[PDB]
């Protein structure tokens, strides 16, 4: 009768899991299928069903509740639940008030909005047109929090009758859809202007209040102010950058306040987990929500999710690899502080056209790999929407969902079940943490100037960071497709004691950067970190003021260069360095000065190497990237940085094409490549060889207990078995390589041993990807 | 001892022959590989290769030449010239003087522009800074045309003596390559304010005199002018937007004359054919060389390229079949009216990171399938760059190549391997012409508009043809998704004649059309034919005057709304229809009176048809586009329309999954999708079934004359053999059905008989991907 955790698993009676799930929106599906969809989910290993619960659906008019299927079938709920109960499911509750999930009005009834127009937002221009989808509403208005109250008040009972603390299903509440503000918050002048906002000591004039003075703001804006009612919110970019950051800010704030509330109501039912899923829509940003549940200490477990394709075929090769690397470790910061276990709610399973299975093996099986074990599959369960509840798809909910309309099963299944398989027999595994030697440090600010698309007249270096930092060139691409795994820290929050359990810090900087962080960065080198800095340094504080700590602690003098925003305009130059020939860059180079030069253009230095304390940084003026090629020169640029601050790697491999992620007693391999590729690879004292046939990845287990036999390694991955015996998963080879410390093998279940190289390995021939091994 | 054509083939000595090559750059491959590649390439069944001739390269100093690899191996194009013809391959030659080719100043050498900088193009603003990629040169200015011709008369003598037509190996020289204003054509006003452009009395001014009166420019830019002197180029867009075509098609005009000299001076010492890739950069626009070409007479083949992917995976999935099929569509109009061969000189196979040989295959396949079937194979050899000349990649050219830089041969040869075998084996399929009933309907001014994306504030529709047209959910990969395979027709060059070839013609329309293209549709009509023009009807004439010739000829009353530019703004809404149950639309739709109506909104009628004279209008008021999905409901509305206007299709089909494009006595079934597909497929009076397991391109023999032996149908690829003797390839299956009117199979290869249906129908069971047949 309770749900707890640890900083890794949920535990149900002390029982603890790994939550293994799918999307079945009954709601969407005709209630005499639901039966057979959940046994079939059940099937593939499935352990959890999470559904939304649509305020729209549930009372499709002000006052009518029908949470029983009278009205309609689709809105029995109730059988629902006790449905999943009777199948032994556990269930995620999703009650909203915002759903998303391509739903009419995100799950807002029509008349609520139609019977009370104050709600809505605006914009500086006046109201949103009635055409539009999500129709944006001010979160902190207090007639959408009474009617928001009103649905929370009659489906929470419901909710409170079927949590597992009582003897039912239901293992975790989740608060809301990925609070966006109706998904308006990427434009930073698009919302939200409302007259409760925005008047004088309106929400706004409030905020300001409490987090800062006249002082402070007159430093920030650059102006005096006799009260806080003269700053009005602002309407372009022409007003002063830290306002609009401030504006950026301060809707995140509202935000939290709207889920703060919806919290609190529901711990008023609930002694089962609170969750949410990826607040803002952003990642950096999660900074201000947990400072914000910090400040007010609320236990929400911070949910997350992957998305890559939309209406558009599925689409994950090395190229998502940056974001993937990028995203996971920020969610893994932000969780491990909090201490609360990684889940990802959403992992992509429908809406693109199609979901070829070893694509999508590359991003389920990367997750486990980056520290994120429980996971559930959105959409699940193909389905087809009520009429007259369509927006974003019309009438179909089934775009290549793992389970169709019809019952089919598609191919990305296939992956799904054994990534189960894999999971559950391997405690050790999810009970590992993930190592990282090296970091990125992310600074907030820049996510804002990259997501809104603005760079101001007089900054030298471009906010294109989607480009130059995240995509499919980006910097982080390149880390992670040169074997550098990473850690991401947040470079405000982080504490230098936390900063210094890395070896290195990568760092990607603008114009601008905080006195305090640049205060940071110093210490860290100075006391025996190495940093790498890159394509400029900063000479501004979070106020655009000049601060230049961090220049002149290292003594480098950086050119000043205006990065270019015409395409056409923006050039190729080739670097040379120690070892590498012209490894081209894009976009314009800065002459760097002081330090031991590294990196040249002609004879201009572009790159250098300075020691202070026992420490180093290196501080590059160009924007590298990743670029793929046979000579290979940026993969070997990064090779040789690391070699000159002394961070050798724990896995080396013979094959750069080889990517690998070390989790302690696990090696996880992987080919992002559809494409044969082989080559040896030493780690944790071993050395073994492998082939990689097609695209996908393996779990291979080094110097561990696992099933009673002691394994040097496996060149395959343990998916369960039986004492002294293996159940092993290879789909990208017909052979394994098996070393063992002190046992034999007695035999094989689905093939032979067709080799021995003695000292206890043997070389497995199998026929099909799975097989047993007796010792 | 000559090279001639029919509009399907080149000839050589009256033998035709398939050109089937790869790019071998010998400036970029260390001499004593050549032999090596050269037979690697032969081995692959590549019959031609493709080279160009880098000014830069040979012209080290002005003045000073190296053709034999006196002072650098690499300039050796004399015994590459030789190697290439003692080994037996034909070469394509593309001298220049720009080459693109990602090489320093794209061929162009820098004491040119260094010594003379007056011939360097300038923007309103200026000059160009010096870092820019492929500095841009104002085409006709004389110094730079006296020094293009003192490199064309240093090459074209060692060009005229390796000609085929002089005993040598020669078939082509190409101009120049994709003259794209050196790609500032793009940006409407970036290009070229040069002072011998703009002067009084300039470029321009005469080029303005050309073409046009004060009539016209009174009339089309809004504005009495005393002469021609008084006419600015434009600099901006709130300039009348006619005039920035005049100054689009002016721009492309001196491309045009910079091609014809270069072809005045080719065709004094060459008699082979002169070909020109990609002018422009552009598709539609090739109705301003088509036209130039003919007002001149030049003998002119315009050649193509395919490329989907740069610096990045290779993604060619279903997203890029309204591409291909538009781009090969208004490639086959324009090259079947000039009554040459189709060529694609650089299909790609270089510069993605990885080419897995799935897509690759689906591109290099459909190719051939809509009718272009002589191939090269850019770039086909895996090079490094000498230290000076690097550019786009740095020291890099081996991007994925299909031969690597130590001789590796990499996946994507084995699609390109059998393709050779297929052309060659099949004369037939070439000898065909590709049919389509169905037709799209380029308004060339439309291209501009999306090339540049601005849409004036007056429009009511928008100019992302990109999005609702060309892209991954454009209407015209709906269109092949829903086996509607399309010719393009230019709705300005085409006569009604030509038109009336097609049972149905579709066109996207904006607000404005020109009166002739207006005339000509409303005649189309009523002479027996079929429209169907989205998403709103033109009110306008070409130079923006009141012009509803086409709206009151059909009494059509269409709606003013106008489409959103905001991507939050730009509403969902749902289509339904006679059958067809919620069709998804993004951005307004327009309601249409008069006709019988066919799609709904509510009450509110977005879609009709008209029958006026012998035939009828289909006329939607909304952008119909590609959405995947289980209830499939876009391409059922495009059944729907094919139905009300009686277009019967050339083939029938089960699973609408399975892609079928009919070239007579062949059938090419395409799987676009890495999945399991089946179903049953009549054409051509036969009917079978047909699994195809993963992601390719089958080209199936229906009821024909092959080697001696009369088939019904076959469900594989043909690919050689001998007398009464077939060799098949099916890379999809395990099994491949054989029927045949006349004779009985004697033996089986790489396989067995499985069975007999009966009347002489066999299974054939075949453990790899290539058997044979003995009848």
């Amino acid at each position: 009768m309770k749900v707890q955790h640890d900083g890794r698993l949920y535990s149900l009676d002390d029982e603890r899991i790994v939550v293994y799930g799918g999307t079945l929106q009954y709601f969407r599906v005709p209630r005499n299928y639901w039966e057979d969809r959940l046994r079939k989910m059940k099937s593939h290993g499935l352990n959890t069903v999470e559904t939304y619960i649509a305020w729209n659906w549930h009372e499709p008019q002000e006052g009518v509740f029908d949470f029983t299927g009278e009205t309609h079938p689709q809105r029995d709920l109730i059988g629902f639940l006790e449905l999943a109960q009777k199948l032994g499911l556990y269930v995620i509750i999703r009650p909203g008030p915002y759903i998303c999930g391509e739903w009419k009005n995100g799950g807002i009834p029509d008349w609520l909005i139609n019977s009370h127009p104050e709600i809505l937002a605006k914009s500086p221009n006046g109201s949103f047109p009635r055409d539009v989808y999500y129709p944006p509403i001010t979160y902190l208005h207090p007639t959408y929090l009474e009617y928001a109250m009103k649905w929370y008040e009659e489906v929470l009972p419901i909710i409170r009758d079927y949590l597992y603390s009582n003897g039912g299903s239901i293992i975790s509440v989740t608060i809301d859809d990925e609070p966006s503000y109706w998904e308006t918050i990427f434009q930073p002048f698009l919302t939200d202007y409302n007259e409760i906002i925005v008047r004088e000591n309106g929400i706004w004039h409030s905020w300001l209040k409490e987090n800062y003075s006249l002082g402070d703001l007159e430093e920030r804006y650059g102006e005096r102010f006799s009260d806080y009612t003269e700053i009005a919110p602002p309407k372009s970019f022409s007003e002063p950058l830290p306002k609009v950051l401030d504006w950026h800010h301060f809707k995140i704030w509202m935000i939290n306040e709207y889920v703060r509330r919806l919290y609190e109501k529901i711990r008023e039912y609930v002694d089962v987990p609170i969750s949410l899923l990826d607040p803002y829509l952003l990642l950096a940003a999660w900074k201000e929500f947990y400072l914000y549940v910090t400040r007010h200490k609320l236990d929400i477990h911070l949910w997350t999710e992957f998305w890559y394709s939309f209406y558009r075929t599925f689409d994950f090769k090395e190229d998502k690899l940056g974001h993937l690397y990028f995203k996971t470790g920020i969610y893994r910061y932000y969780v491990s502080k909090l201490k609360t276990p990684p889940l990802s709610i959403e992992t992509q399973a429908s809406l693109a056209n199609v979901i070829e299975k070893d694509e999508a093996e590359l991003l389920y099986a990367l997750l486990p790999a980056l520290g994120i074990h429980n996971l559930n599959y959105y959409l699940y369960v193909g389905g087809e929407n009520p009429r007259g509840y369509e927006s974003h798809n019309g009438v179909t909910w089934d775009v290549y969902s793992p389970i169709g309309l019809d019952g089919r099963e598609r191919q990305h299944v296939e992956p799904i079940k054994w990534i189960g398989e894999f999971l559950k027999s391997n405690i050790d595994f999810v009970d590992s943490q993930f190592k990282a030697r090296v970091a990125f440090g992310m600074y907030e600010p820049y996510e804002a100037l990259n997501l809104w698309g603005y760079k101001p007249e007089s900054f030298e270096e471009s906010v294109n960071l989607n480009e130059y930092l995240f995509g499919e060139r980006g910097l982080l691409t390149l880390l992670a497709m040169s074997n550098v795994p990473f850690d991401v820290i947040d470079l405000e929050i982080s504490t230098l004691e936390e900063m210094l359990q890395y070896e290195q810090i990568w760092v990607y900087s603008l114009d601008f950067m905080s006195r305090e962080v640049q205060e940071k960065l110093i210490k860290y080198v100075e006391e025996g970190g190495n940093l790498v800095i890159l394509p400029t340094l900063p000479y501004l504080d979070e106020n655009m003021k000049p601060c230049t700590r961090l220049r002149d602690f290292l003594g480098v003098e950086v050119e000043r260069a205006k990065a270019r925003d015409n395409m056409r305009l923006i050039p190729y130059l080739s670097v040379d360095a120690e070892g590498i020939d012209r490894m081209v860059v894009r976009n314009v180079a800065r002459e760097v000065k002081g330090g031991e030069a590294i990196a040249w253009i002609g004879d201009k230095v572009v790159g250098t190497i300075v020691r202070k304390g026992k420490g180093s940084a290196v501080i590059l003026g160009f924007r590298l990237q990743y670029y793929s090629s046979y000579h290979d020169m940026h993969r070997k640029f990064v090779d040789k940085i690391l070699q000159l601050q002394g961070v050798k790697r724990e896995v080396e491999v013979s094959n750069r094409d080889i990517i690998a992620i070390p989790r302690i007693h696990y090696l996880v391999l992987v080919n992002p490549r559809d494409e044969e590729v082989a080559g040896k690879v030493k780690y944790r004292g071993v050395e073994f060889e492998i082939k990689m046939k097609g695209r996908g990845v393996l779990f291979i287990p080094v110097d561990v207990e696992i099933n009673g036999v002691k394994l040097v390694y496996a060149t395959a991955t343990p998916i369960g078995g039986g004492n002294r015996r293996i159940k092993f998963r290879n789909h990208l080879s017909d052979t394994s390589e098996i070393a063992i410390r002190d046992g034999r093998i007695r035999g094989v279940k689905g093939g032979y041993v067709l080799q021995e190289k003695g000292e206890r390995v043997y070389v497995i021939r199998h026929e099909r990807e799975t097989f047993e091994i007796e010792f």
